[PDB]
């Protein structure tokens, strides 16, 4: 099963229950951005981060009583029609905000049984893409592929480290591409205990493609209140790029000298095939749309790596 | 029965009937479509050998001019990143993609891919969460059907298009669609069967390497390359990877007679087959710019993968 969270007074968190941690429901997110929950039927603002009056540039209060359909009119029927109730937790729905106090916002929202979660961030306003899809289905083989996807990947984003990632058949992991700035170490090669991502993250993995940790050292924001009213229980987290991570990861990043992490998963046949899996020494926020670009290159491999599997079975 | 191709038209080849129709050598017609030009380089010195000839119109130059320089000198920011980008012996099959700012022709997109010896260079005119959002209702879809009409009616909107339909191909290639969203008025041909010489086996063929073609006016003439043999080789300049590559009379033929000025379609290739076409059909000529085009690219290997998903859940 699952340990309480911390907040319901469940056990810390140590190297003998990592199994057990449930990163899911943290009560928190992290404050780069702003996170809304809301009722499905009414639009009413439920719960939101402590954060929101900078993002959103309102009146604390103002917020958690008003509706979506005020708050947000042209959003609000879209909403509705993209994500019908008995969606998956899955499906999401994207949009960009010139809203008042803040140039221009992305809004992502996505649906967990009678509730909507909305989570706002700073964004703005070419064919790195196209050309990067062509140079991934032209690789000869699987080994070039991981060369080409690492490369990309850096060139994109401009990350310190950027490695693919393989689970063997116990989970154990291995470092089989790697592309990397002058003077860091290299973990090309290298093999690491399948504890290092638990049995619970990993399953979170395959059906929620991309996470991050945008800067090792901030401190989590709380949701207020923290348990969602609808069903006083935490409200799932899991979805949301913003979750707070896990205090065990950061402690992990920190220690081996990273600022800033994300990931993407590759997913073959219904299994966790492995991780593009990138590194900043430094704290760094990669815009939204820049994510929806390794977003997009996550599915891509995905198909690649069959198809190039397939070429040597 | 499978035949080798006839040598085509402009070097003594016969003209096709309904026949011989599976030996067109649909790859080679010596021309491309008027709404872009075509240059072909040298690999290593880039010196320009064969254009369109409705080039002077879109690049603002005389031939001879064009033709007694390298594209060193035409496409100084561009020429390194070429090369780099397609390497000796890389396949036909990979496109590198540039925006240019030419001063008579505004905004032009470049696209380059190199067969052999030779750089295939098209010019064409160019020009919010739609994508992403498509994205994630396409991997939600329950089934294969719900699977089929999300994605004919997310092209249909990002298109504009008056048909959008997906073809799926039988074991014998006999086609048939299986889903499709149109304009109010028109006929359906959903369940419809078509006889697999329809799509002959060497388009089919072409169409399992090179994912996108289109018939941007069914009226149109084709423009011819000058010279029309490639002068590396005294032979054909192969134009299976180029998107301005003219169509077969035979298709183009077949689509006036069904009321349609506009053609394109997509490939759905799956475990290495052709598993099926998105087809698209406009009522009037139209062009669809090469950033749009991108985005149906991107779908069509989106639709591939999450074809496997659903047909694995189904056994
Ligand atoms: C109590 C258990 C421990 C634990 C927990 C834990 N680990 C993760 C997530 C990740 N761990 C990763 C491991 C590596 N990244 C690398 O670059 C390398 C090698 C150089 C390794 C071994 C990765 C990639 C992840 C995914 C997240 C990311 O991309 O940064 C979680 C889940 C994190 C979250 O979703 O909040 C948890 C709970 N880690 C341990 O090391 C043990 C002691
Ligand atoms: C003697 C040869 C004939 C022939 C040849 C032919 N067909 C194509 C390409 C296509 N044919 C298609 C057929 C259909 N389109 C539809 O909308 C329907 C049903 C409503 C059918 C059956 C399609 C979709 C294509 C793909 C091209 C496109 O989407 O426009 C070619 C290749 C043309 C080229 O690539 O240059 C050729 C040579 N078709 C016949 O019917 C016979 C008479």
């Amino acid at each position: 099963p699952f340990f309480p969270p911390l907040y319901l007074g469940g056990p810390e968190i140590t190297t003998e229950n990592c199994e057990r941690e449930p990163i899911h429901i943290p009560g928190s997110i992290q404050p780069h951005g702003a996170l809304l929950t809301a009722d499905g039927h009414s639009g009413e603002v439920l719960q939101m981060s402590l954060n929101a009056a900078t993002f959103l540039g309102q009146e604390p209060t103002v917020l958690r009583g008003q509706t979506l359909a005020a708050l947000l009119p042209e959003q609000w029927p879209a909403l509705q029609a993209a994500l019908p109730p008995g969606c998956p937790d899955a499906l999401q729905y994207r949009a960009t905000l010139d809203w008042p106090a803040a140039g221009h916002l992305s809004l992502t929202v996505h649906r967990v049984g009678e509730l909507l979660i909305l989570e706002f961030e700073p964004t703005e306003a070419p064919h790195a893409l196209r050309n990067a899809m062509f140079a991934l289905e032209s690789a000869p083989n699987l080994r070039a592929l991981a060369e080409v996807a690492t490369q990309t990947v850096r060139e994109l984003t401009g990350f310190d480290r950027v490695m693919l990632y393989k689970f063997a058949p116990d989970a154990t992991g291995e470092v089989i591409a790697e592309a990397r700035r002058e003077g860091l170490h290299a973990f090309l090669g290298h093999r690491f205990p399948a504890s290092d991502i638990p049995a619970q993250a990993r399953a979170l993995y395959t059906r929620h493609l991309l996470r991050l940790t945008a800067d090792t050292r901030a401190a989590a924001v709380p949701l207020d209140p923290v348990l969602n009213p609808q069903t006083n229980a935490p409200t799932p987290l899991g979805g949301a790029v913003l979750r707070a991570t896990s205090p065990m990861h950061m402690q992990y990043l920190r220690n081996m000298g990273v600022g800033s992490s994300l990931s993407v998963s590759v997913v073959v046949g219904g299994q966790l095939w492995g991780l593009i899996a990138c590194h900043h020494q430094t704290p760094y926020v990669l815009p939204p749309d820049l994510r929806t670009t390794l977003e997009y290159l996550g599915r891509l491999l995905s198909l690649q790596v069959q198809v190039k599997e397939a070429l040597e079975h």
